[PDB]
């Protein structure tokens, strides 16, 4: 289990919870058809009214930890249980205002992911342990600025075997895209992109030869 709870832009700290909508709780989601696989559930109240001003082009890290919490100290779970092998990926979608309640109906296009390298054997969750949970990627330079929510994910295939089985561990981080050219990028619906068939979803990972993330291909400029 893991939570997404805070942000750094271009090497600016923006403080625990700041900028992006908790979940209360650890817990996964595991139903991709719920609207909480959009953003999650369950806020821990007041969700913040901070839109991070980002530069299109610029980098930011998306930090996880073990709990809603943030750091707490020494943790061999923090900032993800490193049994739970799977992928990392981070999506954007264009929204009218990065406060706004209703999360339904964006179309969302991957920026960013990690999936598995058969030859090292490691799994982008690895790369996340070894990194202190910050799951780092930059803002693609040609987006039409505006307001924009970051969508990053964690994904435990340990009981993947089946579906229900993969835990979906995600949060929605409120930015602002400054700079930028005027590219606006064909996105997925979710709920929608995530499929039962999908093998990025279904996946014994004691019999992985190849993986590849579900979802689209990674968006690039
Ligand atoms: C992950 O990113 C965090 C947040 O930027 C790093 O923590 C900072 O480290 C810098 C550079 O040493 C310090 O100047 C900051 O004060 C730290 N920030 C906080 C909030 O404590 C952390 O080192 C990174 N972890 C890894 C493995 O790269
Ligand atoms: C943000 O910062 C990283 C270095 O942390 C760069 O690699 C990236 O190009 C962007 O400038």
């Amino acid at each position: 289990r893991t939570v997404f709870s805070s942000l750094t832009v271009n090497g600016v700290d923006l403080g625990q919870g700041v900028a992006v909508r908790v979940p209360s709780s650890n817990a996964p989601v595991t139903d991709i058809e719920s609207d909480d696989i959009i953003c999650n559930t369950g806020f821990i109240q007041p969700v913040s009214k901070t839109v991070a001003a980002v530069p299109a082009g610029g980098t930011v890290i998306a930090h996880f930890h073990h709990t809603s919490a943030g750091y707490v100290g020494p943790d061999p779970s923090d900032p993800l249980d490193p049994t739970n092998k799977g992928p990392v990926l981070a999506y954007l979608a264009k929204v009218p205002d990065a406060t706004q309640s209703d999360v339904t109906g964006l179309k969302w296009f991957k920026i960013w992911q990690d999936g598995y390298t058969p030859a090292t054997r490691q799994w982008g969750s690895d790369k996340l342990f070894i990194n202190g949970g910050n799951a780092t990627f930059t803002i693609p330079s040609c987006l039409q600025a505006g307001q924009y929510l970051l969508r990053v994910e964690s994904i435990s295939l340990l009981n993947a075997e089946q579906y229900p089985g993969a835990q979906f561990f995600l949060s929605c981080g409120q930015i602002n895209i400054t700079g930028g050219n005027k590219v606006q990028p064909v996105g997925v619906d979710f709920p929608g992109a995530y499929t039962s068939t999908d093998p990025g979803i279904v996946t014994d990972i004691y019999e992985v030869g190849t993986y590849t993330p579900p979802g689209p291909a990674v968006f690039s400029c």
